[PDB]
């Protein structure tokens, strides 16, 4: 889908009531645009840390509020919480590393840092030791649904659910996610 699509999306969700959203861009040209579109939590996701970074300064040019920076390491996630204007990171990681990648994070003094894994079981393991938000996402969506409504009923604060059209992000609205994330390859 375009971004044009996204962003009526977007606000068709914020006319409903639906206001915890996060945008996810790929380009600086469209965190420019969601930015300047006044949307408050945008995702900047490149492949490489330094792109989301660019991408970050765009988006914080045209006005951008909270700007959550794509990772797979501990040392990305400094190098984007340093970065003037970036409020977050989301760190891809596995069960294994996210003791130590908690660990470092926390001596540096930085705490919004939203972990994501390779299967909502390692999730589950990232919870256990210590991530404190999450974000859940799944090949059909209802299965990431399922799995937050599971994890808030046992206690679980601060998951972020991705989702890739309105009917499921309305779904996981309803389910109580704390936040849900717009994907653009989704179908919007
Ligand atoms: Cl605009
Ligand atoms: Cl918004």
């Amino acid at each position: 889908s375009t971004i044009e699509e996204l962003i009526k999306a977007a606000k068709e969700l914020k006319s409903l009531g639906i206001e915890n959203i996060i945008i996810e861009v790929k380009s600086a040209e469209d965190a420019k645009k969601i930015a300047a579109e006044g949307f408050e939590k945008i995702l900047v996701s490149g492949p490489k840390t330094e792109e989301g970074i660019a991408m970050a300064a765009a988006a914080k040019a045209a006005g951008a509020k909270n700007i959550i920076v794509t990772a797979r390491t501990a040392e990305e996630a400094l190098a984007a919480l340093a970065t003037p204007g970036v409020t977050g990171v989301l760190l891809t990681t596995t069960a294994e590393e996210a003791p130590a990648a908690l660990a470092t994070l926390k001596a540096a003094g930085y705490t919004n840092v939203i972990f994501r894994g390779p299967s909502i079981e390692e999730v589950k393991k990232m919870i256990e030791y210590g991530a404190e938000k999450v974000l859940i996402s799944s090949k059909d969506d209802e299965e990431a649904i399922k799995a937050a409504a599971e994890l808030k009923a046992k206690g679980v604060k601060n998951i972020i659910v991705a989702t890739r059209d309105i009917e499921a992000a309305k779904k996981a609205y309803e389910a109580g996610a704390s936040s849900i994330l717009l994907v653009p390859d989704g179908s919007w």
